[PDB]
């Protein structure tokens, strides 16, 4: 009856120990302290009268190490170097974080889930998980002062940082930077109207959810009928779905349930025209916020 | 468009530092290490051949301090005392947890939200948030080995522990103990069929969600019509809703939006008969998994 699915985040302690406050004049936000480096959004440099068209190159040149104040309240970290990488600053500090976890930097892909640690004034305040939408936004929960909050995944003990928060778009969704300094999607870290690409249903995550339903004894939508991946993907382009790309994680769900991917691609095509008053796992609309990995881990223990 | 609402958990670091593994013979699960005490479910004492009708008094008497092995892997903690409090063991250990947070023990009430740290073999693996249902279950995500995982709320820096995981009921929901040793509801920590009370919509949380909708510019369901609290509560008893009890947190939402509680109680009565193909915050059914506090904090910054 209950699916056994929740929105599951990584434990956040490893990352909490890396959060600091960064102040530059009238601007304050959060940074990430790893080894002798503090990462933060570059718009910490920007006076509010200039957030709509900052000249970041000129702002950077105008700064000295004194221009940045970094504090940990969970130490004052003296800045001894400063540099800009895309939309992020790299501040060099005189003390290496003694609690630096094993970490990498990676870019997250549409449909994939990651954990966010929402922070204000360098203080962690909550944690949640989101999927990167096909239009490179996330449906998060961020208020003024939240920039520099980070998103990450975890492989073993290694934290893979993938997101640093920057902006809330007009429709209430959120976007930010990867740690290579790029913004996700076509977004810019300028406080002006920006075009939003269309969101889409993440087909591989809808497939995962339908498997979750079968793993819970809910399979009324499973029929012998099948749609091929190539045929579904042509259909997807006309109906606001991502093209489906199967993975080993989806294959494990097909094996466990004995229901083939192509059967669920046909189910999705029919469900999209309407559930006809039936429910799947308590919903009367397709759910794409759980991944194949979520289902394998939370339900099957993998 | 996006509500700005997510399922938000507390940062989990403070609690991660308190989790240990407890082993008693063939049974292993998680414990909570605070000061010189380790709390864990008492069914760690129970051989698997006896989980359906354990004699816990006899099991306790049969134990010595050697009968419990406690490890931290995030130390071996030597047990120097053991006692039973309701459905929990209180193990006394020779070393006080140097990372004991400020804490209290409290009982959580139906409709209220708390954060859970899911742990296996004493290792934290994920965090999520749930509301205590009116039938004293939670819709969680727990597998074999998860018992002893804890739920908590946070007031300031003080962690209020309210839940220690025990059981998965036939319908996939979960229940456990408070730290006074009671099980929530009428449940017993015995592996046998147990009656489940009916779940209900948490009216105060539906009211909160409708305010969240108004705070997002979505107010098509607001009319001048009103239903009194007394009249709604009579109706609720016939329709599987909790009786509504207003709070200061709900009042702040009424003030901010200028929409009175009684207007939303009337809205709920009508929405319950059908949304007539309209959506509220992306849903075509009433949502009761967000609290008034969630809405005040996540949307209004309170």
């Amino acid at each position: 009856h209950h699916s056994g699915l929740v929105k599951m985040s990584h434990p956040s302690g490893d990352v909490e120990a890396c959060m600091v406050q960064v102040t530059c004049g009238s601007m304050t936000l959060n940074g990430l302290w790893l080894d002798n480096t503090v990462w933060c959004p570059r718009h910490v440099m920007c006076p509010a009268d200039q957030l709509s068209d900052p000249n970041y190159d000129a702002l950077l040149i105008s700064m000295t190490n004194h221009s940045f104040s970094v504090q940990k309240h969970i130490a004052n970290l003296r800045v001894v170097g400063h540099a800009m990488q895309g939309t992020l600053l790299k501040l060099t500090v005189d003390v290496a974080n003694p609690s630096t976890p094993a970490y990498t930097f990676t870019t997250v892909k549409p449909g994939a889930a990651f954990s966010v640690l929402a922070c204000y004034n360098g203080r962690p305040t909550g944690t949640f998980t989101v999927v990167m939408r096909p239009n490179y936004t996330i449906k998060g929960s961020f208020l003024c002062g939240s920039c520099g909050s980070v998103g990450y995944t975890k492989e073993g003990s290694v934290i893979n940082f993938c997101y640093m928060h920057q902006m809330e778009l007009a429709n209430g969704t959120h976007t930010g930077s990867a740690f290579d300094g790029t913004m996700y999607g076509a977004f810019m870290d300028k406080q002006v109207h920006q075009v939003q690409l269309t969101d889409k249903y993440c087909s591989v995550n809808v497939v995962a959810w339908l498997y979750a339903a079968i793993l819970n004894g809910c399979a009324w939508f499973v029929k012998p009928n099948r749609t091929s991946v190539v045929s579904f993907n042509e259909w997807a382009l006309a109906n606001q779905f991502t093209e489906f790309v199967g993975t080993q994680s989806v294959d494990m769900l097909a094996v466990k349930t004995g229901v083939a991917i192509e059967q669920l691609l046909y189910a999705i095509q029919q469900l999209y025209t309407g559930f006809q008053g039936k429910q799947i796992l308590g919903s009367t609309m397709l759910e794409d916020e759980f991944t194949p990995e979520d289902v394998n881990m939370q339900i099957m223990g993998v």
